[PDB]
């Protein structure tokens, strides 16, 4: 086998991802590809009698017919089914990327809507801070074991707050503090993550940074996305990777004891906990008074029934994932935008006129060894000041 | 048989009352402040990694100590100073003030909701059953209609931090919740089918919380001598709240059927250890709020955030291992996300005003109001509620 090492263009990429995820249940989605018809759910009235052991006793647990007593909720209201043009979204995309040049001369540009931000490698920092964030309220630690876990969970972050070229994450040219995403692979490889599983993982990071770079070059894309919240849950949630990230905590978290993780079994209870909890994630934004306005707003339009749509979902993913065989790790992960985003800096940041908090010491020492020190540029060779020992 | 007697108790009588019930906890002559497990005794361990899909740990909220200096808002843990020992004297400087206060007092019944836009008592009663019914969904529970008069109990226990209530008029039935007398509470639930001692006990509790949310209305020195001393003010502020007795409610409410009667005497060690816990969460989102309201907190405040903490971390440890973790869990920690969404704290980031009730809302809360009963100067209360 001769070495080769051509790199993947954009277009291929966006390919390669489909050969991989195939159509969803709309004919012609592939790679945005989900298993379950949000429509077709349903809900059914609590029955008030579960025995000890019932899913419902995880996460958190607020009844629809409850929602109206929130001001900030409201009554649900199902949505129109916007489904069935996804493959529209594809074919628009499809003409993008045959027209698009290689490379933008704004890639590496900074989105964090924070604009005292100056530094891409300072970016990544405060987005390793997030990642820690979110996988602790989704019941993980800190562990060294599940140290690549959690750089992939900043890869999966930074990509929101900088526009990132695929073909730069993918080449090595883009490092995350100081990483190439071939370095989170191969870590996730020593770390004992099974081939295939990192390999799921590897497609989700691929069509998530294909994704987030797509809504920041094509001008065309996110307003044909808003006003129709199927096609948006479906597109914000493969720009959140929450399904990615799901799959290698959920590596980390289950115990071997209790039998190997069968993941395409558990495909579709994955899914439907990765929309919840991006569902919550707006919902606790709208909470705090950050979701309206920004420019990835998933119910930009007419928001109130943008919201009871979003809230018409996520009741019913939340009581499908009582009854699933992971309940005791997907029912949190599914609600948790509920206690971290009101506690996390990167949103009380933004609160608080979209400045940045002061990474102090004690955080600072956390994120230290998250930083490859050797592979920074030389204008990033001071950051995290406070974290050496 | 018996004749029939009615004489309603002093305060000095209630508190002695439930000084009998309740007895002493690990310190001696500390009834009706009563708590068994002394929180600065313990201990964290250290975390495997490694945990059953079975474990206690996947209930609730889970927070790992080490990551808290990751949030701007928290930080890092520190033991507390015992003073516990030192709630002896709190009980007899009580003592004092009930042997020579009145029964009735000038300013009983006056709105001590801190939303100057509160005029009617019963207005303020619906209010708070509105946050009533918000917190026992965020528990984990519902609205079906065989848990009215648990419900109500919530109310109950909500109201005296917005209005000065006084102990013997709660009892004589004198005061109305949304047109309920306390006996009527009673009443319903012993038509709902917890058992009477579950009743009784949480009865209790309902007694001394209204006997100490007006002693710190009514004694102006009684906070004073709470505050600088976090054990004692931590278990003064969970008896005010009563999350004893809305838990044990709740308990009875969602524990699985084939369960026992699930009786305090029973489950003293986790529902005490529970409820300890949600009251401090109260304090960990209320600092996201401040931030809302429009981190730099230092001093005293940021060294009694520590030591908030430093309990609630361990109070929710021992939960992962206690019998009804798949209940009590989330109640120790629901304050993490109850607070951010809720009217009640909302209300007061707006400017401390007061958020319409909308018409969903009041359709929910119509048939928690008992019109028969109620003053004719709130017959006109929830008007959209029909
Ligand atoms: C799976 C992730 C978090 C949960 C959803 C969320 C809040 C995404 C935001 C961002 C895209 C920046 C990170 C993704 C990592
Ligand atoms: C057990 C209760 C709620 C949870 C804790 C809390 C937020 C108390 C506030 C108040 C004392 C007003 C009500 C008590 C009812
Ligand atoms: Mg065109
Ligand atoms: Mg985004
Ligand atoms: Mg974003
Ligand atoms: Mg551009
Ligand atoms: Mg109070
Ligand atoms: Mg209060
Ligand atoms: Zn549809
Ligand atoms: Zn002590």
């Amino acid at each position: 086998t001769p070495t080769k090492m051509a790199t993947l263009t954009t277009k291929q990429m966006w390919q390669t991802i489909k050969d991989y995820f195939g159509d969803g249940f709309v004919t012609g989605s592939a790679p945005i590809s989900y298993n379950v018809h949000t429509c077709d759910m349903q809900l059914q009235p609590d029955s008030g009698i579960h025995a000890a052991s019932d899913g419902i006793h995880y996460g958190v647990q607020i009844s629809e017919d409850s929602m109206p007593l929130f001001s900030i909720m409201g009554d649900t209201a199902a949505p129109p089914c916007t489904c069935h043009r996804v493959d529209e979204i594809v074919k628009h995309i499809d003409e993008f990327l045959e027209r698009a040049p290689e490379a933008l001369p704004d890639d590496g540009a900074i989105t964090s809507g924070k604009p005292c931000d100056t530094n891409p490698d300072q970016v990544s920092l405060y987005a390793m801070r997030d990642s820690l964030s979110w996988w602790v309220h989704w019941g993980g630690n800190l562990r060294p074991e599940h140290y690549w876990k959690q750089i992939y969970i900043g890869f999966a972050a930074i990509p929101d707050d900088v526009q990132i070229s695929p073909r730069e994450f993918l080449d090595g040219t883009y490092r995350y503090l100081g990483h190439t995403w071939d370095d989170c692979l191969s870590g996730l490889e020593e770390e004992g993550v099974s081939p295939d599983e990192i390999e799921f993982a590897n497609m989700c990071m691929w069509r998530q940074m294909l994704t987030q770079w797509l809504e920041k070059a094509d001008p065309e894309l996110l307003p044909l996305l808003k006003g129709k919240i199927s096609l948006m849950l479906q597109y914000r949630v493969l720009t959140a990777n929450t399904l990615g990230c799901l799959a290698l905590f959920m590596n980390a978290t289950a115990d071997p004891k209790d039998g190997p993780i069968h993941y395409a079994d558990s495909s579709y209870e994955m899914e439907i906990a990765s929309v919840a909890q991006c569902v919550t994630l707006d919902m606790a934004k709208e909470a705090m008074g950050i979701l309206q306005g920004e420019r990835t707003e998933v119910v930009a339009g007419d928001r109130a029934q943008r919201k009871r749509e979003l809230r018409w979902i996520y009741v019913r993913c939340m009581q499908i994932l009582e009854s699933q065989p992971h309940a005791h790790m997907l029912r949190r992960y599914g609600s948790a935008g509920l206690h971290y985003v009101p506690m996390m800096d990167r949103y009380l940041e933004r609160v608080s006129g979209h400045t940045r908090f002061p990474i102090r010491d004690g955080a600072a020492r956390i994120l230290e060894r998250f930083i490859n020190r050797a592979e920074l540029p030389k204008e990033s060779e001071d950051i995290n000041p406070n974290g050496r020992s």
